């Protein structure tokens, strides 16, 4: 619990400079005060000083210091926070990507919005994918999984294949975004 302290002091210390100089903030401030407040009495009920402290918390931060993306939306922030429900749900896993749908619409036109990053000419990851009708109306989904494996392009471009074929079975005329329609 030595070395938390030891990181404590010297960041500490690092973050006395961007209220030395920058636009700051009185939060800040105060919390840098308090900081100190306690870190004078952990150095109290630790012993060692804060100049015996930071210089050991240098060597210890010191090792933790380390393909060019973009980012699409079709869809708002709301947009992919709405709320919504299957009547007849239709849904399974695919790979890293739960597929769902309803199967109770028919004879609607489908359009299908994405929001995903995107690298040289194709797809990364997606962050999430809904289908909409003319009328406003979800009935489709395509949510990335909390999976250590993760995912890539061919599968995605699978998983919307699923859903515009499981749509596309009760009559219902489907299209992607031009976005989609031009990276898969």
């Amino acid at each position: 619990t030595v070395s938390s302290f030891q990181v404590d002091c010297f960041l500490w210390h690092v973050r006395k400079r961007f209220a030395d100089q920058e636009l700051g903030d009185a939060p800040f401030l105060d919390r840098l005060r308090a900081d100190q407040a306690s870190l004078r009495g952990r150095g109290s009920t630790l012993g060692l000083d804060i100049e015996t402290a930071t210089r050991a918390g240098k060597q210890i931060v010191e090792r933790i210091l380390e393909p060019a993306s973009r980012y699409l939306t079709d869809m708002t922030l709301e947009e992919m926070s709405r709320d919504w429900f299957m009547l007849m749900p239709k849904q399974k896993v695919a790979g890293s990507l739960c597929i769902r749908m309803d199967q109770a619409i028919m004879d609607k036109n489908i359009i299908l919005k994405a929001n995903f990053s995107v690298i040289f000419d194709r797809l990364e990851t997606l962050i999430l994918l809904r289908a909409f009708t003319e009328e406003g109306a979800i009935v489709g989904e395509i949510s990335p999984l909390p999976s250590l494996p993760g995912h890539t392009d061919e599968d995605v471009k699978n998983a919307i294949g699923v859903l515009i074929g499981g749509l596309e079975w009760n009559d219902n005329t489907v299209r992607v975004s031009e976005t989609l329609q031009r990276f898969a």
